[PDB]
């Protein structure tokens, strides 16, 4: 017996001692070691309701990642609303590791094992756990990288598909590799390579799944309509450097003579509109040498256009900005309950 409840969670890592990587340091002092014997209990003939868009676990992970970045990626200057906070900005080692989220004594986490679960409503194959799985806290926009995959069909996640202000999260069932490099000695010029055949097959599957959700209206893809740069381009952190990569060849190279390698131009930016809170951070120029990260695109952040009620189309643009949807894309299958 149990009921929905919220409590202070704790985290669990496989952080290594002596390793200077920032996630390792943070998790070494802020998390416990992984449960070496983690036990799950299937609950026979139990249906439990979940809401991924209203889940306090999301906000707690968010607060954790804010604190991590606050202690690790210190910008040279931070213009944080009139304030000019100055400090050192040594180049650090940066590579996210999996974090587990665990309930204290008296509470438990319920986890949905429905292979079709969209994050909202009833779940029929429920199990009980003490900790989530290892979730890498990957900050990104437009594309979710290095996450899990849907176990069968592509899942569409939204708090309300008919409300165009509510973000759509696409959960892919087959990752697509994005391979990004800034070559060794424009020091801020970089680029990302993606397989065109794989990308366009995945995007065609995505449009047809979307067609299932919008009475077979024609699904159109377009790039963002205004933003700060962090939203209009695919923005991520690779080895401590902030990459901004133009993706109109992803959402506007129709191919729905193009089955080859897509190259997206990129810039490493020093001034950044932060995601942790409104304000500006200025870091230092990129490190010397080859800067490379090979990531899996495992989900997409989308926003549907409004005012197409009286049209036969629905146009979607890549989105992002609020990283709680990033954590939501992995925490969707979890919810905390107080055990009575
Ligand atoms: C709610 N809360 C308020 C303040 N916020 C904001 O004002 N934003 C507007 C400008 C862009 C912001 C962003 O996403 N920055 C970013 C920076 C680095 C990386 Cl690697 C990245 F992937 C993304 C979103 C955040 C949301
Ligand atoms: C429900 O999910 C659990 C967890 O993996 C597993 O036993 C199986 O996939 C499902 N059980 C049944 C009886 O289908
Ligand atoms: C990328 O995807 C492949 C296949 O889906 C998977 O085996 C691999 O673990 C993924 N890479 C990372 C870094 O998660
Ligand atoms: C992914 O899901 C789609 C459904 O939209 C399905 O047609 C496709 O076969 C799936 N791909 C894989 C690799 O399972
Ligand atoms: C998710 O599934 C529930 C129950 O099947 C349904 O009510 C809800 O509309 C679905 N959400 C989406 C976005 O498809
Ligand atoms: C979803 O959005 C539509 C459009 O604004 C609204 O009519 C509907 O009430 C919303 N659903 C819920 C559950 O609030
Ligand atoms: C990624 O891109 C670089 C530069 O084109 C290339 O050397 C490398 O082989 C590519 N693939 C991987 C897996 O790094
Ligand atoms: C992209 O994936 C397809 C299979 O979907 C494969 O035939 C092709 O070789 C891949 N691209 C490259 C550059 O190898
Ligand atoms: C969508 O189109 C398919 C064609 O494969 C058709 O069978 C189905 O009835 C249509 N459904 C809606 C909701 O438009
Ligand atoms: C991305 O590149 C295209 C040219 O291919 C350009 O029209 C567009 O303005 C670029 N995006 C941004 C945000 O500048
Ligand atoms: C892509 O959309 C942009 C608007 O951001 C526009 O500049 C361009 O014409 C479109 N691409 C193609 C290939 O038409
Ligand atoms: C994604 O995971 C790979 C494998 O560990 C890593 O090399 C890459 O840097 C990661 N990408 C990001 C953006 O963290
Ligand atoms: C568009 O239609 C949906 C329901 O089909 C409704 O909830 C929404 O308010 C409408 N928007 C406008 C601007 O008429
Ligand atoms: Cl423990
Ligand atoms: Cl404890
Ligand atoms: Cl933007």
């Amino acid at each position: 017996v149990w009921k929905d409840a919220d409590t202070t969670l704790f985290c669990a890592s496989d952080a290594k001692a002596y390793e200077t990587e920032v996630h390792n340091v943070w998790a070494t002092h802020a998390c416990v070691p992984t449960d070496p014997n983690p036990q799950e209990i299937h609950l026979e003939n139990v249906t439990e309701n979940f809401n991924m868009w209203k889940n306090n676990m999301v906000e707690q992970m968010h607060e954790d990642i804010i604190s991590l970045w606050d202690q690790s990626l210190q910008p040279c200057v931070k213009l944080t609303g009139g304030s000019v906070i100055k400090q050192a900005c040594p180049k650090i080692s940066f590579d996210p590791i999996p974090i587990h989220y665990c309930t204290p004594a008296g509470y438990v986490i319920l986890k949905c094992n429905d292979k079709n679960f969209n994050g909202t409503g009833p779940c029929k194959n429920v199990s009980s756990v003490q900790c989530t799985h290892g979730i890498k806290p990957v900050v990104s926009t437009q594309l979710l990288l290095n996450g899990s995959l849907a176990e069968e069909e592509i899942i569409i996640r939204s708090e309300n598909l008919t409300n165009n202000a509510k973000t759509i999260i696409v959960h892919l069932n087959k990752s697509v590799e994005i391979n990004c490099t800034r070559p060794s000695n424009d020091i801020r010029k970089a680029y990302c390579e993606i397989n065109g055949t794989k990308w366009n097959k995945v995007l065609k599957q995505v449009t047809e799944k979307l067609k299932e959700h919008f009475n077979n209206k024609t699904i159109i893809f377009q790039p963002p309509s205004g933003g700060d740069l962090e939203i209009t381009m695919h923005t991520f952190n690779c080895r401590g450097e902030f990459f901004y990569c133009n993706t109109t060849q992803l959402f506007n190279n129709t191919c729905i003579g193009c089955n080859g390698t897509i190259t997206l131009p990129c810039k490493i930016k020093q001034i950044i509109n932060m995601w942790q809170g409104t304000g500006q951070a200025m870091y230092a120029p990129p490190i010397d040498g080859k800067i490379n990260c090979v990531s899996n695109i495992t989900g997409i952040l989308l926003t549907r256009d409004g005012g197409a009620n009286n049209t036969s189309n629905e146009t979607f643009r890549p989105g992002g900005g609020d990283m709680r949807d990033n954590w939501r894309s992995e925490l969707y299958k979890y919810k905390v309950v107080q055990i009575e």
